[PDB]
């Protein structure tokens, strides 16, 4: 397999539409040995997690939660057994509360819900590097997912600003990262049919941010000179996997993107 | 002048090697009726204004004060009479605490200090846009400050992630401001010998990140086709009035590089 | 005016939709005093000409004619009388044979009829640069136009690769122009309804290349958050007289966008 | 292997330093049969394959030549078999006379020769793609070889232009080569010390030239994260047949940057 020996953590994992499920399957049909981490909902990501090919174990991390971010390194150690360490890092973490997405007005988000989104979304990129390069191989790799947010869009308002704020955040991560002779890197997806995308599409932040993603999900796969399958988060785990093999050795700071090359075409 | 019958806001006023004082007293120069705001010092600021080519109103702002920006308007409106508008708004604010900026290690900032850096510094782009524009007129133009984020660099760290946060801002506000027939776009700038970049080379971040902000400024104006002088906010300050003026008027949520074309230039 | 007492060279006339007439017309309302040059119908140009606000000498420039470029600089000289310089160069010079755009597959463009549009259209910026720099005063600019080619689109084809040709040519351009204190930057317009685009909708380069030019421009005005007239000229005439004023002297190898901010926005 | 089963043409051999030589090695050690293709020199570049992990038949190929592109398709179906069809396609061309880099002035390059460089290293990109992808199969991959040409630099001049024109090219090709389930990309590296890149250093373009070469080397080992060996092209080599594995399905008319991450840092 592409990742045969190696020791990957992978976090964000909530359904079995989290693009962090398909990374984690893609990984293990790979030959990764796989540790999680997942949020709040610790049965069900335990029971969604059953149905990944290998089991894995499982720890909680809340990446608000500075007592979860200092004892993790320990934990994984525990996991993973002492004198192992990670060879991977994936961060598939993202969130932004519905002030800040969706038809409710961009000048309309109060700083609390901001603040709440880029902590989780771009600031937690850097407080899981700084928790786990210690326990990190050179030739390592840690990976985060992106949403391309160099220009603006519909709806995406204030998570588009975490996502700027991401790509700035992997550019310092990946300086520290060298140190350890590890990469950063992000991989730019297109749109994902995630639960939430579904139910957003379906109405859930409002009828125009519904009609606008679906408008803006029709346009990828237009533009996309391969086609873009929103229903297939395949192709984005198989690169997350291509970033955490041997394969891209010289790159770094940098941001691949998965999105059928939509981004390279304006029509 | 360029800004005849213009009335303009303009914030950031705080000495007098503030990016601000330079845009202020060229816009004056340039016929625009200006109205100030200042953070905290207020009395510091007055006597610094004083220095202008006329006088100008000063109104105190702290973008943190949610009751400031909510009488915002009104304070203004009372300034320059009613039935009057602006035609211009210039956000010359930015702030990160130590922490996140000079030799403290890019993973040593916590997300409190990290947080209030990003409020002051993009959050606050879009909270004035949103004070403003309902009592701008058609045609008018918000500016900003950059300083380009595009890649890493050492020291500026977390005030890197805060400026990519802003260009991201900047995008959406865009958005907002053409519904009111406004521009918004930002000014990225050289680096300028204000007192904190002064203080920054005389080792106030600590020795390390004062060499390196010592090779940025050589090798700025190396790369610069038509040099840097870093002692000169001029050239910055009527890039800002070329954008406040009606000469870019098809030009909004976007960025344009007062730096001596050093961006262009890789050596 | 904002040109008043500049001295500024402009090419690129052929008819009255030509967006050159538009930059030599704000000019002259600004008060610049211009020498045009044109390219095989003079008889044509100089009657179109006739309609600018004042009269301007007409020298003849085919770009490809390498006698043509090394008695310009004289030419120049002679109309605007000895001892005086130009303060600005305008290049407003783009071609490219049919089987290099519209329903012509990609594939299927000779070499020497795209070398013959890169030539035109990208090579001889620099044929101009290289020309008038001798006669040109510090402080001094060369603007040209682009249209963003960052990103593939339907048939613009192999003018596309001149444009980004163009955009690396620029880059240079302000290197050498450097040394003689001028700025050299390019103009991204949005598009505009020439004669050529408006016989290009109409079919006249295929069918399915005027759909989508047609797609292109209802896109455009969609995604730019002030809006984009195609019928309009005169915001894309200002931005180049904004280049040539002193009131961007901070900006070089660089592109301004007057394209009512549509490339910051992905819809 | 990382490409068993896979059937390559790898261009661009011509000595044992050639990137397309790595190319060609790593391929092969990861289960690639490759076909390769040469030009002028063919009894060097037999002498110089004769040390490649296996045989591989080499065929004649100037992209200048247009009987060689009308017959390649032809040619490589009788050294692969009928029936059979590549899934992959290196393309490791570049060359610019010596008046379009180095010392000669970027105004002295004349156009033949600017023409010449772009027809080798920019519009034959298209030629070959034109040629072999009729007989690719879905899931293929076309993969081209780029030097970052985003900023100026110094000696590079008009190789730059090739480059940015090349960067063009590609993403038309992505929507040529879409049709046929097939993906386009370069990959953008650092220098590397090939038998011209120590010339050049050595001043074989001029002392100025190789003074600037050598410098751009040693910023770019200090600019990159994971550092830079200018004298190792093998990490170069995996990023190509990373692209041409399975592992990058939804990436094309894309640049990947395998550079030591130094395009993402500013110092
Ligand atoms: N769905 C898309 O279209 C799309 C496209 C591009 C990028 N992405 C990105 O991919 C990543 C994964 O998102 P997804 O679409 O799979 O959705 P998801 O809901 O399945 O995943 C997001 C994860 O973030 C976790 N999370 C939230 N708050 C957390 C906290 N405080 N601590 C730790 N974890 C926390 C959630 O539990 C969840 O597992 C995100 O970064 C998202 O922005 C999504
Ligand atoms: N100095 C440089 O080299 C450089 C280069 C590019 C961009 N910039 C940007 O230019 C802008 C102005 O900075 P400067 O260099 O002139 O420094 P400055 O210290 O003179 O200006 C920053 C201003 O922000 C104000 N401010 C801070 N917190 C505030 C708050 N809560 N509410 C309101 N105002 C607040 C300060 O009072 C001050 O007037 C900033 O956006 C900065 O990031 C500076
Ligand atoms: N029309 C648009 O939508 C649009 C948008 C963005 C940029 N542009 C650019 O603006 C510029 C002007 O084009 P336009 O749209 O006004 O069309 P145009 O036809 O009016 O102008 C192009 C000019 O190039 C001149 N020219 C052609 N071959 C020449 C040669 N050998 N020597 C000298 N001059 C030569 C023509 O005579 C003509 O005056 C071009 O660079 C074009 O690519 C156009
Ligand atoms: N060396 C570097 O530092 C570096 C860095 C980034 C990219 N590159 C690129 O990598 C590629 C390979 O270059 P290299 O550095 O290995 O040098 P090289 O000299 O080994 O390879 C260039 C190849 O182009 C071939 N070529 C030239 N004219 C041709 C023609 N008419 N038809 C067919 N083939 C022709 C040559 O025979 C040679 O094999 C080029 O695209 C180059 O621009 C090089
Ligand atoms: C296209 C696209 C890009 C994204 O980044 C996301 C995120 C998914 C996770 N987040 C989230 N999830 C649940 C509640 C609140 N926030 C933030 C938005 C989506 C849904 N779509
Ligand atoms: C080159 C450059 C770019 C910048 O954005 C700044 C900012 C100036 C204002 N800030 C600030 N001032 C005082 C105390 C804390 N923060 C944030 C940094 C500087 C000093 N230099
Ligand atoms: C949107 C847009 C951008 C452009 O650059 C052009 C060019 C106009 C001048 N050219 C030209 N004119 C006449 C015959 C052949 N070529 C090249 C294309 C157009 C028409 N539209
Ligand atoms: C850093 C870098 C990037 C490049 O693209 C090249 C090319 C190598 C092949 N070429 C070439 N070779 C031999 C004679 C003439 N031209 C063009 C330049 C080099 C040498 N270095």
């Amino acid at each position: 397999g592409l990742l045969d020996g190696k020791r990957i953590l992978v976090s964000g994992i909530i359904t079995d539409s989290s693009i962090a499920f398909h990374i984690a399957r893609v990984a293990q049909e790979q030959g990764a040995q796989l540790v999680l981490t997942g949020f709040d909902r610790l049965r069900l990501i335990q029971r969604i997690t059953d149905r990944l090919p290998a089991k894995a174990p499982l720890l909680e991390l809340d990446v608000q939660n500075e007592e979860h971010l200092a004892s993790l390194a320990g934990r994984v150690t525990e996991a993973i057994g002492a004198g192992n360490k990670l060879d991977g890092v994936v961060h598939s973490i993202g969130f932004m509360p519905q002030t800040g997405m969706g038809i409710n007005p961009f000048f309309d988000a109060p700083y609390a819900d901001v603040s709440k989104g880029i902590h989780i979304s771009a600031y937690s990129y850097a407080s899981m590097a700084k928790a786990l390069l210690p326990i990190m191989n050179p030739g390592g790799s840690i990976v985060g997912m992106d949403f391309d947010p160099s220009r603006a869009m519909p709806a995406y308002n204030w998570m588009t600003v975490a996502k700027s704020a991401l790509e700035s955040v992997n550019r310092f991560v990946a300086r520290e990262a060298g140190k350890y002779g590890v990469r950063s890197n992000l991989v730019a997806a297109g749109p994902i049919r995630t639960l939430a995308m579904s139910a957003i599409v379906g109405g859930a932040l409002g009828e125009e941010a519904g009609a606008q993603i679906q408008l803006l999900e029709e346009g990828w796969d237009q533009r996309a000179p391969i086609g873009w399958n929103m229903k297939d988060a395949t192709p984005v785990a198989k690169t997350v996997c291509a970033l955490l093999s041997d394969w891209l050795p010289a790159t770094t700071g940098d941001i691949i993107y998965a999105d059928g090359g939509a981004h390279t075409q304006l029509l």
